[PDB]
């Protein structure tokens, strides 16, 4: 078996006419028939080959092999943002009368698709801690037709259990999983390995790496991939991958593994100053013997992220104290870029909310979440450091 | 007021920081903030400027500003393909219980849209004749929410007025009006200006024209505009437009007036060639006064277009022989590109089908559709004369 | 003989591995091969294919092929400006010892590498007036290596009689005539078929269109094609042509055609305009019965070009005035854009110069030089009356 | 002091009007003056700001910082080739009548260009062994110009000492030294400050790292900066990098460190493997104690490199079934790509030349070159293992 770097740079690659080394930007919408029966023959699925950039490209194809690849899936699947491969999914095997069983720690947009788009269309949806398994056994419904996980989630990091949610989903010959991968990546969390039926990623975050993309990915079995593509995609959302982005994608791949090294180990040492700092008094990390679910993370994930919350001791001015003081730190949302990104919830995000409406969304005045880049560790101390000072 | 070509070229433009002629490409996912306080101006919408890619990005916001101009309404929104126009705005005004009234010709993908995805998420939908108006009026109901016209629409080229439909469909408060204005443009077509409320398009085809981007635009009014922007395009489809791809659009955008004037001059010198040729029996086009409803064309199209469908009296083997013959003209699905497009879907599209499933489909064994590019006029006519040569 | 455009369109294109309708973007530096021997067999010249783009590109290999097309010579040669394509031609052909004889009318960049430049590599140059064909037979001499010729040419659009010229250089078997076509294209002149031996363009003009790519051009006869490519590009200026511009220097002559025909018609009304309106005391422009040349300019360009240059009456001041309240036309050096630029070289481009030392580079107090956009002409027109209106 | 993935990802930066994290692509030619004024003053050098892409370009500005932070020179300025900095270079700097020292090991474009380009302009050149001090001092003449090194240089990996090689240039006043720092790159050398004057890469190689860019960088200081943008780049060569190519390098560099860091961490495991191999009688690389120059190369590099040449005792046929049974390597020219890329000079790059005339050029029947990427070094050696067993 290759290692993570070899299969990242070149598994999933098609040939191209010439033998470039780099993968050609097919940037097209169309293609070309050398007759009318090859273009009939296409049409029947009876000749390979391409038709049209919706339904599928050759430089689109590449970054799907890879993906799958990466996630020991059998398919891939593009889409031009995360949500785009989150609600692709969703509109393919969900109709009106089914049941969803999900966390209320789920990506913002995410929460908001299930409890005000989806149940708009007679979709019905419960929301439970998904880190009690029995809250989620007494959730299931025969008419269960997804359980929708997300495992590390916002905005402390929470961690619940892929396998063992799966068997209890399982229990419903109907049920499908459907897990949101993106913090975690194929690098530290393979849910597919776990008995998940569909993965879907943010490429927006780690997998593009670069701050430059809007994209999303989903790996599932081919039979269920073919709906989503020629369903979900074609039809429901039409969010098409451009050529240009699956290759700026395919580029940030060459260097997934080396990224993903450097941001973890940039994060560990950043956790153990934060967690040893005064002005500091929780640190949200998947890795720290402290964290709800560390054992869990410990069996499911290879390395605990790269990922970082906090709580400042001062509270809201604290918060911005610190982020207006920050020079290597760059204010944004967004994650998995390879510079560090922070962003400090309650007075940016949660600016129209009062404390009592961000308490009750489990944002409190002095939490603040970091992105951690690629810098020398060094320097992104430093930074933090001296803007911890001026609290 | 300024003239089309002025308007493509300027409309719609932003300032950048070093007075660039060309727009900048802002090929990035996030925005950063000079404070924590800026960051929470702007998601309470207390300051303008960006955020994330999925909700805004100011390369997109120029190429939405440009076809609001073209279409003269108010906001324009982009998505990454025109299926993601078209579902976004249905599943932001839409909801289960719901009803829609609209043409069994529609786009493939939008009649498979309407008949097999939103049915399955409990809209009512009902395909009646939309050039017939009693039979659009018979159908409204009280829970109506939307009357959704295509005109020019394939495979025939069938013509529908526009304003009268708007005008049954306004009797209920509550029914929107959605146009796709794709074949006709802004060049030949404003719905708007006829009461429609939405309009979308692909921009895929004629106003890219390039034939190298998957895009969708869609304008209407504000109100509008942003529900369409923050719940369909943000949540419900994440079909986000790639930077790249929106400045693609916008350069295509630079020649749209002179593209779409030699597209509809060599057209109509096409037709009249087509129409006088021993080996074609019929062909269908707007601006032909043996088309129905030729008179509605004239008084809702500046110009009738460079879509061009035509029966071959020898049938199924006198397609695939003249295509096959066809050295200049190229077999591909798609329109409104530079390079002449033509196919033939009784042999190509409609492959998977038998002669009474097409038939009852309206595809006919000697239907041709050609999409007339900017080549020399005299090359298209000789590259269709030799083929007619060998039936 | 197929159309300018159905040339532009379609000459030159090569095949791809999965028929895709755009040229794809070969964004590589290097090129694989199948085996050890392969790599031999192309670098002794053996099989076809290509190395490294330095040497050739697939997509660069279109472009090349286009732009001899449309010049009707034998190869193309693609590199990364206008400079480029000069420099590297130059470099190749020439030696210390050998002679050049030219115009003081030349552009600018290309004035100073052969006043310069050359010059302190051991070239001799002597600057003539080549409208005066005796001036041209008095400068050949035995070691003249080039006729170095450009019009219409900067900043009164001077005409030189390309065929005639190029029958004095050619009294000497060893001088090479080369012709900067920049302003006319192959819309309105063909230098080699009028018996110059090398035509260079800076493709950042018309022949791209769109004001996003610095670019240059060579056609030529192949033996010299080869020398100029493995020699001048290879080493001596390295000036490689990117694949994305070279993709959009193709797309860009999609609409080749049209765009010249508009810029041409823009021109000519604007030119009446001009050339009638009291506040403007002369107009330079080839079409003109006054303009010098005129009669040459009607024998070898089939248009009189979109470059329009006038004297205001009212000098350095109304110069200034007039650019200054323009709303439409931008103030930018460049031409060929779709916009419409405008410069007023005494208070811009010759900015460092003293009244004197501009009028000695023919560089007049009043002279504004116009590049007509694809605006509407009723628009062009409407800018220009009203910031006239305020001198 | 920031460290060098700290420099490499923020240093250089240049604000944008929208705070967009990327940098913008500023894919424009040229740009636009708010007066005629304004205009007036960037031409006079009196206001900041751009003009023209061939000039100057923001992205490119970015990218220019960067390569001058990383190298800690004064300026940097970038160009579409290697090639294209190399020649900017010596164009600007030489005349007819100067005279250059330089190596016989020298990238074969390079010396292409020094002996047969250079030469044809009047320029005196001497091919010395720069590894013997002596020599490059008994060489020095009164119009010695530049003194040109390379180091590490093909095909052998030899070492020159930088250092001491520019005490001895600059015995003469008037002598500028200039270095290839290709191989090293600034991870491991940097040249300015042993006392070189110029430091020129090929961007194509490790710096943009991805293999889908033909690019150049020069540092130096700012006066003679200046000159090489103003001189060689604008009008001796016109070598202008594409803004598209301009980000791909920024992008490219954000990964700098990391690369360099595995790249030369599996090079230094793959030459261990391979210097204890039987079927390799000989490794040229600069870290082990037995390379010539090993002690040069510990005092002026910081790691030893990621190229390695080895000599296969099987001489030429085993050169050709080592790569031809290769897997994962690919066969290419070019270095710094994040795939491992392999070449076998006697049968490839030197095919048109006999035994005699390679081994005079110093290329011998069993020599193999290898770019170590960064794929899992145990797949790297185990496709080297499987390939060595087949000779």
């Amino acid at each position: 078996k290759s290692g993570l770097g070899t299969t990242a740079i070149h598994a999933g690659t098609l040939k191209n006419l010439y033998g470039t080394l780099a993968m050609p930007i097919y940037q097209t919408s169309t293609f070309i028939f050398d007759s009318a029966e090859q273009g009939g023959r296409r049409f029947a699925l009876e000749e390979a080959g391409y038709i049209y950039t919706r339904l599928g490209n050759p430089t689109t194809t590449v970054l799907e092999n890879k993906i799958a690849a990466l996630e020991e899936g059998e398919a891939g699947i593009a889409m031009s943002s995360g949500m785009g491969a989150i609600s692709s999914t969703l509109w393919t095997v969900l109709k009106a009368g089914d049941h969803v069983v999900t966390d209320k720690t789920l990506y913002g947009c995410t929460f908001a698709l299930m409890n005000h788009g989806l149940t708009r269309f007679g979709v019905e949806v419960t929301f439970v801690d998904t880190s009690n398994l029995e809250e989620v056994k007494n959730a299931m419904k025969k008419n269960t037709r997804v359980v929708y996980l997300e495992t590390p989630a916002n905005p402390n990091l929470k961690i619940v259990d892929l396998e063992a949610l799966s068997k209890i989903a399982h229990t419903n010959p109907n049920t499908l999983v459907i897990v949101d991968n993106t913090f975690a990546t194929p690098y530290m969390q393979k849910p597919l390995k776990l008995g998940v039926d569909i993965v879907v990623h943010s490429a927006t975050k780690y997998l593009n790496g670069h701050g430059d993309v809007i994209a999303g990915l989903v790996v599932t079995r081919q039979e269920l991939a073919d709906q989503i593509r020629f369903v979900g995609l074609k039809d429901m959302t039409g969010a098409v991958l451009g050529p240009q982005e699956a290759y700026y994608i395919i580029r940030g791949l060459k260097t997934f593994e080396i990224r993903m090294e450097r941001h973890c180990k940039n994060a560990r040492t950043i956790v153990d100053f934060l967690n040893k700092h005064p002005k500091v008094e929780k640190v949200y990390y998947p890795g720290l013997e402290t964290h709800p679910g560390y054992e869990i993370a410990k069996k499911q994930m290879k390395d605990f992220g790269a990922m970082i919350s906090f709580e400042l001791k001062g509270g809201f001015e604290a918060g911005k104290t610190l982020l207006n003081n920050l020079k290597l730190c760059s204010l944004a949302v967004s994650l998995g870029d390879t510079e560090t990104l922070i962003q400090h919830p309650a007075s940016m995000t949660h600016s129209p909310y009062t404390k009592e409406e961000r308490e009750v969304a489990g944002i409190t005045d002095g939490l603040v979440r970091l992105s951690v880049g690629l810098e020398n560790v060094e320097d992104i101390i430093a930074d933090l450091e001296q803007g911890l000072e001026k609290i």
